[PDB]
């Protein structure tokens, strides 16, 4: 099954996948001088304060926090999104070296990592639904860059020991997603696709132009995870990014002059 590996990973997904040839899908390399400040996107409302974290999973590909998404306790509103959005589960992408790990790209600029704050539009009732949509999903994405630590990550840097291996999850309430973002909400949009299978076009992508830092010792603890189960070959949890796709027949917006 499909994986990131040089027998499994992205060049292969197409022949299970063939929507991975398709036309929005991501991620895509944000050309900064081709996005065009578009003033009729509307304000981004980040509304996280009653968000209720439950668990943290490692599912074999990265780790998912997840939320409490039977009420709107942390929705996403505005920006180019018509309607509430709520927050599901974030993860990361990473890689074996500072130089690489995002999906997204700026000017062909790798960061080290990538954030992803994942929402479904309740007017669809639930996720499975919303993924069906072409307007489904709305995908919150942080480049992280290695510098200073990031103190609202340490929580999630200290639990990962006790989910070492795919299949392991732990428990992880009273997590405060808002100290993962930066101080701007500048952003870039555009319509696109998750990112691994199965790569449903189904997601508005909101990529925010400043990066947070974390420091090196957390990203250190992003590579120790592992791909396999307990009791099998150790493949560490690194390199788990789709990389940029064609743009095709798509604008990239900037809610920022
Ligand atoms: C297997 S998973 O946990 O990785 N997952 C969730 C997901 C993927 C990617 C993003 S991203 N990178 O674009 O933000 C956001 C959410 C993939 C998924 C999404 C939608 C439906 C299904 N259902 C099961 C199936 O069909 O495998 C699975
Ligand atoms: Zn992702």
């Amino acid at each position: 099954h499909w994986g990131y590996g040089k027998h499994n990973g992205p060049e292969h997904w197409h022949k299970d996948f063939p929507i991975a040839k398709g036309e929005r899908q991501s991620p895509v390399d944000i050309d900064t001088h081709t996005a065009k400040y578009d003033p009729s996107l509307k304000p981004l409302s980040v509304s996280y304060d009653q968000a209720t974290s439950l668990r943290i999973l490692n599912n074999g590909h990265a780790f998912n926090v997840e939320f409490d998404d039977s009420q709107d306790k942390a929705v996403l509103k505005g920006g180019p999104l018509d309607g509430t959005y709520r927050l599901i589960q974030f993860h990361f992408h990473w890689g074996s070296l500072d130089g690489q790990g995002s999906e997204h790209t700026v000017d062909k600029k790798k960061y080290a990592a990538e954030l992803h704050l994942v929402h479904w539009n309740t007017k669809y009732g639930d996720f499975g639904k919303a993924v069906q949509q072409p307007d489904g999903l709305a995908v919150l994405g942080i480049f992280l860059k290695v510098g200073s630590a990031k103190p609202g990550l340490q929580k999630v840097v200290d639990v990962l020991d006790s989910i070492k291996t795919k299949g392991k999850s732990a428990d992880f309430t009273n997590f405060d997603p808002r100290g993962l973002l930066p101080e701007s909400l500048d952003y870039w949009t555009y319509p696109g696709s998750l990112t691994t299978p199965p790569l449903l076009e189904c997601v508005t992508w909101i990529v925010l132009k400043e990066p947070i830092s974390v420091s090196s010792e957390q990203v250190l603890k992003f590579r120790k995870l592992n791909f396999n189960g307990e009791g099998e070959p150790e493949e560490l949890m690194v390199d788990n990014w789709r990389p940029a796709q064609p743009l095709k027949n798509r604008q990239i917006k900037a809610s920022f002059k």
